[PDB]
Parts: C-alpha cells; structure tokens; sequence
C-alpha cells in the first residue's frame, strides 16, 4: 500500500554510504522510491557548526541527480528550529495518508533511538529500517526491521577530516560532490 | 627503498573492495604503486570450480584500467599448479632485489595466515598489511602492519550470488566489470 523509504540526515557531505543503504533498502523491501530528507538543524547536534543549508542541499542534489529512484523531501528545510523527526513525520503522514513510511537509519542511529524526541509516538508513524554499520551494532529494544547489506564504514566526519588533512577520498563519495567541495573550498579543501 | 604493494586474489569478480583497499594502502604507506596478482589456481580453494583465467584477467584489467597507480603482475598465471604465495614471492624477491613488498590482505585472510604454505619463511620475504573487513577481526600472532580504512563488506561470493538471484549490484563493483559479466552471462547473469 504505497511503500516509501525515507533516509534523513545532515548530508555534510553526502557520500556513497547514503546512496548504498538507500539502494539496498529500496530493493530489499520493494519500495516505490526513497526520499532523502535533509535536516535544517540536526536535532541532536544543535550546537555543532555545520555547512549551510544551501551548500548541503546542493551537494545532496548532485549526489542524487541521475538516480531515478531517489528524490529529495524539503519538509524540514521549510520550517524553523531543530528538525525533530517526530514533527516531520506527523506532518508527512497527514499529507500522504496512504503511504507506509520506512525510515532508514544506520547502526549508529539505531543505538541512539532512546534519545529521539517522542520515539514511542514516532514508532506508530513509521517503520524503522536499520542497516549495519562498522563500529556499531543493531542493538535496540524497539521493533526495527533489519536489512542485510554489504557494510561500508565511510562517514562524513572521516571525509571532512580527510579533506582538511588533504587525504584521499577516492571511492568514498560521488565525483560531482567531490568537485563541488574542492571548488567551494569546503572542509578546508 | 622502493615500496610496492601487492594484493593477491582470485578476483572472481574483482569489485570496489579490492580497489578501495589498494588505494587506501597505497596512500597510507606512500607506496610507489600497487600490483594486483591474480592466482591461477587459488591455493586454498583447489577444488572450487571458478571462472576461467582468461575471464578473470579480463575483468581485472577492466577494473584497473584507468587507475594509473595500479598494474597487474602475471607471475602466477605464468606457472602451473596451485599458486602458493611463498613461491610467488621467492621469485619476485629475486627478480626485484631492491623492492620492499607489502602484501595486502583483508581481515578474513589475516585470520587464515596459519594455514598458509611456508608462512614463517614468507614473513621474511614480505611485510603483510592487514585491513579490516566486516565479519572478520585483525587477530593474528604474526607481525602484520595494520592500516585503518573505511570498511566495506562487499564480496565476490555475495556478488556471484546476487547475479544468480538477479539482485542489485549497484555501487559494489565497476560499471565496466558489470557490463562484461552480464554480456558473457557469468554467475548466471
Ligand atoms: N557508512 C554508513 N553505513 C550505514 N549507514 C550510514 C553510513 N553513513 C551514514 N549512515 C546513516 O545515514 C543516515 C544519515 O547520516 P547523517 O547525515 O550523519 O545524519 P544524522 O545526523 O545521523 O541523522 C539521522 C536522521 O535521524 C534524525 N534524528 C537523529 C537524532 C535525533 C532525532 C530526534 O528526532 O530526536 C532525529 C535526523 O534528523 C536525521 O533525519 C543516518 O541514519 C546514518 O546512520
Ligand atoms: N570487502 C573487502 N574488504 C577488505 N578486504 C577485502 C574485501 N574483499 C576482498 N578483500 C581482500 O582482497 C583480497 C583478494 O580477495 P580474493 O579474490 O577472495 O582472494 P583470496 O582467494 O582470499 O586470496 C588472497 C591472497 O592470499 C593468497 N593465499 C591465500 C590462502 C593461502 C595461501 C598460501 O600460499 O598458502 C595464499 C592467495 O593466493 C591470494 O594471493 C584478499 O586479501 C581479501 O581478504
């Protein structure tokens, strides 16, 4: 009954881990498509200095450009304040009543779930889909759906650090995103 | 004093894990270059029915084509029988006396080392470089050099299985390799 996947994130920068998953879950659960949901202010990193919304959205667009099963949901970029997932999903559920949402999260977020705002109410609005990530375990008391994928320990923090240190980023994120980053001098490119 | 990395394998099929890693270790250890060493008969899988040497070598060439720091060593394809690493390295060490070889192996092979032919003598011919792999641990009594990389659980067996089951292989191996596989109907493409 209209299965849609949603992968929320800061995407700073978006990389192959995000694309990997998005594709894996899309296929494993036979979803109609996957919506990438960039937050405006990460709800759990409100004090962190992060790349501007404009620069993050551009990088995301470039990462999901030629991927026909991927699109971007601008719901959080359309309202002020911390982007709590519960608020986003309450609104999305009202706007798309015949859609069954599958919220895709990596191992690290799976373990973070008890810290999520209104997690119990949120569990009634979506079906979480947890995917493995190196250094994290799919350990949680909540009713998540797991999806076996070929794990990839790539991360934005590792990427930001490598750009700063002038270290290799080959194979870790799309070429166009790399171009955008170096061109704009992001992360000390 | 001429640091060269060698990544031995069956490469059936070669995928992004191999390229990843080769690149990661190339950069981490400031190697001059990396040689991909396809075996003729995997020494520890002598009874396994695998893709022909011609088809494996072609796939490897396609995977390493536009990568200037990567090349192929045909040493094992030039002699009959099981391709034991000790024999290969004894010959390579004699042919390249001023080269310090760094043999790159994934977590699974790191744990397999005690089963390797002449492992103690081989440790005097090369410096093993172990890299993490999901589902395996860099646990070993031997003097390996470790290199931190962003782990990727992609594997040839998973790929062969997915091609058979008509499952997605996006992001897991080079596009040209995928084309070659589907065209030749490998793994039940
Ligand atoms: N290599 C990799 N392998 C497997 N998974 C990987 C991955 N790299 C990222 N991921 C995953 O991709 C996603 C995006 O990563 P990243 O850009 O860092 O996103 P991140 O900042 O972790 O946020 C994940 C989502 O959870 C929401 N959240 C988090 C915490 C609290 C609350 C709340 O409402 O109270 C909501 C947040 O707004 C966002 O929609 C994450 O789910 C992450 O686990
Ligand atoms: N996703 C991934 N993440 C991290 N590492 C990954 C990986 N996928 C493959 N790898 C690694 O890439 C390499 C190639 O993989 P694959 O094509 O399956 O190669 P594989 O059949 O494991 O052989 C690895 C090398 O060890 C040699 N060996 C093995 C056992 C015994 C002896 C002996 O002399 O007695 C020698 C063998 O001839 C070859 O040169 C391996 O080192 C593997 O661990």
């Amino acid at each position: 009954m209209r299965k849609i996947g949603i992968i929320g994130g800061t995407f700073d920068p978006p990389h192959y881990g995000h694309l990997l998953i998005a594709n894996e879950v899309y296929h494993a659960l036979n979803l109609e498509e996957v919506w990438f949901l960039p937050n405006q202010i990460p709800p759990h990193k409100q004090g962190r200095n992060i790349t501007s919304v404009e620069s993050r959205l551009q990088m995301l667009e470039l990462a999901t450009e030629a991927e026909e099963h991927f699109s971007i949901c601008l719901e959080e970029l359309s309202r002020k304040g911390p982007s709590y997932t519960y608020d986003t999903m309450l609104q999305l559920t009202k706007k798309y009543p015949d859609v069954q949402f599958h919220f895709i999260i990596g191992g690290d977020m799976v373990e973070y779930l008890p810290k999520w705002y209104n997690i119990e109410a949120l569990l009634d609005l979506v079906t979480f889909v947890g995917v493995a990530r190196p250094g994290y375990k799919l350990r949680t008391p909540y009713p998540i759906t797991t999806v076996e994928i070929p794990e990839f320990a790539v991360s934005s923090s590792l990427l930001r650090e490598r750009y700063k240190e002038k270290k290799t980023c080959k194979y870790l994120l799309p070429e166009k995103v790399q171009v955008y980053i170096e061109r704009n001098g992001l992360y000390e490119s």
